[PDB]
């Protein structure tokens, strides 16, 4: 396994932005309790769970444990900052993986509802 991706970086400028308010609130709270969030909800374990090529393939990881946390440091400047790493994850799981398998039906599903709640963001 690689590090993880940094959820803090002391050098970089921070802002608090009422769509970032709303991408941790609504966004994020939302697809986490969705009943095929669970494979998102941290760093992939490359080890744990027995994929040694993942980082081989993938390199730009990134989960929703990683964005959440991102979220409540106040690790971003803007929402389109946030909405790239959410594009990363659901990118990361097609290029990983190929039509058709089951965790690639889990990430389409979360990325319409993802996208269905940033159709309209607060201004
Ligand atoms: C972001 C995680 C992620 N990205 N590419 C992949 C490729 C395999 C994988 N194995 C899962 C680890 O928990 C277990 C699993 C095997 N078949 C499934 C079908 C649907 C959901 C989970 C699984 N996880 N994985
Ligand atoms: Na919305």
């Amino acid at each position: 396994n690689p590090p993880p991706p940094e959820t803090s970086n002391p050098n970089k400028p921070k802002r608090q932005t009422n769509q970032l308010q709303y991408l941790l609130r609504v966004v994020l709270k939302t697809l986490w309790k969705h009943q095929f969030a669970w494979p998102f909800q941290q760093p992939v374990d490359a080890v744990k769970l027995n994929l040694p090529d993942y980082y081989k393939i993938i390199k730009t990881p990134m989960d929703m444990g990683t964005i959440k946390k991102r979220l409540e440091n106040n690790y971003y400047w803007n929402a389109q900052e946030c909405i790239q790493d959410f594009n990363t994850m659901f990118t990361n799981c097609y290029i990983y993986n190929k039509p058709g398998d089951d965790i690639v039906l889990m990430a389409e599903a979360l990325e319409k509802l993802f996208l269905q709640k940033i159709n309209e963001l607060p201004t």
